[PDB]
């Protein structure tokens, strides 16, 4: 069976609020490396903001530094994002994406469908 990756932890927070979003790769774990997460915001191309080695090395996308932590757990195929001081700015489609290779840029060969975060404004 191809990996396949389906995204969890998707839905409506309150601005302020924290989120973790998590993805299992189904297969064979040899069969990927780097994993990242991509937001779409409506209007908006799929913007990566997070992506891990195999090892753990991270990467984060400007506007959300020091607010998302990208982590794994290879013992159960699982890359994560936790997603703090969330702003109605971070509302969006969130897909996890793999690479058969250790980049943190590409090439993105696997997919998940994605899925959506809402966050709403205290105002």
């Amino acid at each position: 069976m191809q990996v396949q990756l389906v995204e969890t932890g998707g839905g409506l927070v309150q601005a302020g609020g924290s989120l973790r979003l998590s993805c299992a790769a189904s297969g064979n774990i040899n069969s990927f490396n780097a994993m990242g997460w991509f937001r779409q915001a409506p209007g908006k191309q799929r913007e990566l903001v997070a992506a891990i080695t195999f090892g753990g090395r991270t990467n984060y996308a400007d506007s959300v530094k020091g607010r998302f932590t990208i982590s794994r757990d290879n013992t159960k195929g699982s890359v994560y994002l936790q997603m703090n001081s969330l702003k109605p700015e971070d509302t969006a489609v969130y897909y996890c994406a793999a690479s058969e290779n250790n980049l943190l840029t590409g090439v993105w060969h696997y997919w998940g469908r994605g899925t959506q975060v809402t966050v709403s404004s205290l105002e």
